[PDB]
C-alpha cells in the first residue's frame, strides 16, 4: 500500500522509465507498477528493449521479449498475468479469485466446489478400494498371483485417497508455508500418483503374459517374480517423485521464509512435460497399447474358443488403457500448453481444476472396475456388504 505510491514515484525519478509509463494506458500503467513494485525501478530499468516496445505501443513484441528474460523464468505465473495485462490493457490475467491494488492484493496472496467434488473422490477412492482388498483378504479363492498386483494397485490409490488427494487441494490454494516444505508436500503427492500408474502396468504386463503365453505363465510369473515387479515399481515411484527435492525446484506478503504453496510455484514445467509426462506417462503407457493392438491383430473346436477368449481381452484393455489415457491426458496438455507457450494466457481457474478432478478420478478407480466385472468379486462383494 505504501510501496505502492513509492514505486510509482520511483518511476517519475528515472527517465528511462517516466516516459514510457506516461506513454502507457491506464491499465497497462499498473501493469508497469506492479512490474517497478516487485523488482525494483533499477531492474525494470534494464529492460532497453521491451521499454522501448512499450514505448513504441508495440504490445505484444514487448510480451515475448519480456517472457524470454531471466524475471520470467524466477516467477512465469506472475510475469505472465503481468505480460497479458501489458498486452490486452485489461485485467484478464486477474479474472478469478479492479486497480493496481487489488493486482498486488491477487499476487502476493468456485474453491469450494472443488474441494467438495475432490473429498468426494477421496472418500470413494477408498471405500472403493478397501472393499476389493478386503474381498481378497477373505476369500481364500482370491489369492491367486493375478491379484497380487490387484491389491498392490488399490493399496496405492487407498494412499491417494487419504493422503495424496488432501495433499493436492493445500497444493492448490496457496496458504503461507516454508518453501521446502511446500515443495515436500508436492512430491509426496507426485510419488503416490506415479505408483497409481505403474501399478497399472504391472497389471497391464500380468495379463499380457496370462493370454499370449498361457503355457508357461505358471512357470514365468511366480508369486516371487510379481513381489520383485511391485517392489520395483515403488522404487521407481520414490525416485521420480522426490527427484525435485535433489535440486530440481524454483526456490535455490506474509512473512520471510515462507510463500505461497503452489503447485507451479515450487515445481519446474520443464520437469513435469520432459520428464515426467513424455517419459513416465506416455512412452510405457502408449507401448502397452501398441502391444495389445498387435495381438489383437495377429488373433483377427476347443482351439477356437482359446482364442475368441484372447481377442475379447485384447479388446477390454484397450479400452481400459484408452480410459486412462482420457483422464490423465487434459492436465498434462494444459500443462504443455503453459510451458511451450509462456506468451499466451494462463489456463482459466475452473478448467486447470476440472483438469485434476478428472486425473484423481481415474487415479482411485483403476482396480475397482476391474475387481467388479469378475465373477469371484463381485460376489464376495455382496458377503462383505
Ligand atoms: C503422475 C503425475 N502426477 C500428477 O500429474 C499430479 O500432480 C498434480 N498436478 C499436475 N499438474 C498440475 C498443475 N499445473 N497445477 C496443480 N495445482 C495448482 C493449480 C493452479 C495452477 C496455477 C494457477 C494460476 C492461474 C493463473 O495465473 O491465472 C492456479 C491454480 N496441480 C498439478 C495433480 O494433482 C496430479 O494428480
Amino acid at each position: 500500500n505504501q510501496d505502492v505510491d513509492a514505486a510509482v514515484r520511483g518511476i517519475l525519478r528515472n527517465a528511462k522509465l517516466k516516459p514510457v509509463y506516461d506513454s502507457l494506458d491506464a491499465v497497462r500503467r499498473a501493469a508497469l507498477i506492479n512490474m517497478v513494485f516487485q523488482m525494483g525501478e533499477t531492474g525494470v530499468a534494464g529492460f532497453t528493449n521491451s521499454l522501448r516496445m512499450l514505448q513504441q505501443k508495440r504490445w505484444d513484441e514487448a510480451a515475448v521479449n519480456l517472457a524470454k528474460s531471466r524475471w520470467y523464468n524466477q516467477t512465469p505465473n506472475r510475469a505472465k498475468r503481468v505480460i497479458t495485462t501489458f498486452r490486452t490493457g485489461t485485467w484478464d490475467a486477474y479474472k478469478n479469485l479492479m486497480d493496481i491494488f487489488e493486482m498486488l492484493r491477487i499476487d502476493e496472496g468456485g474453491s469450494s466446489v472443488y474441494i467438495t467434488v475432490e473429498l468426494a473422490i477421496a472418500v470413494l477412492a477408498i471405500l472403493g478400494n478397501v472393499l476389493v482388498c478386503w474381498a481378497v483378504w477373505l476369500n481364500s479363492n482370491l489369492q491367486n498371483v493375478t491379484n497380487y498386483f490387484v491389491v498392490s494397485a488399490a493399496a496405492a490409490d487407498i494412499a491417494v485417497g487419504v493422503l495424496a488427494i488432501p495433499f493436492a487441494i493445500t497444493i492448490s490454494t496457496g496458504f503461507c508455508a516454508a518453501c521446502h516444505g511446500c515443495l515436500f508436500i508436492a512430491c509426496f503427492v507426485l510419488v503416490l500418483t506415479q505408483s497409481t500408474i505403474f501399478s497399472m502396468l504391472a497389471i497391464a504386463i500380468d495379463r499380457y503374459i496370462a493370454i499370449r503365453i498361457p503355457l508357461r505363465y505358471n512357470g514365468l510369473v511366480t508369486g516371487t517374480r510379481a513381489k520383485g515387479i511391485i517392489a520395483i515399481c515403488w522404487v521407481l515411484s520414490f525416485a521420480i517423485g522426490l527427484t525435485p527435492m535433489l535440486g530440481w525446484n524454483n526456490c535455490g506478503g506474509c512473512g520471510e521464509g515462507q510463500v505461497a504453496c503452489l503447485f507451479e510455484d515450487v515445481v519446474p514445467m520443464n520437469y513435469m512435460v520432459y520428464f515426467n509426462f513424455f517419459a513416465c506417462v506416455l512412452v510405457p503407457l502408449l507401448l502397452m497399447m501398441g502391444v495389445y493392438l498387435r495381438i489383437f491383430l495377429a488373433a483377427r473346436e476347443r482351439a477356437r474358443s482359446t482364442l475368441q477368449k484372447e481377442v475379447h481381452a485384447a479388446k477390454s484393455l484397450a479400452i481400459y488403457l484408452g480410459l486412462f489415457l482420457l483422464c490423465w491426458l487434459p492436465l498434462h496438455i494444459i500443462n504443455c500448453f503453459t510451458f511451450f507457450c509462456p506468451d499466451c494466457s494462463h489456463a482459466p481457474l475452473w478448467l486447470m481444476y476440472l483438469a485434476i478432478v478428472l486425473s484423481h478420478t481415474n487415479s482411485v478407480v483403476n482396480p475397482f472396475i476391474y475387481a467388479y466385472r469378475i465373477r469371484e468379486f463381485r460376489q464376495t462383494f455382496r458377503k462383505i456388504i
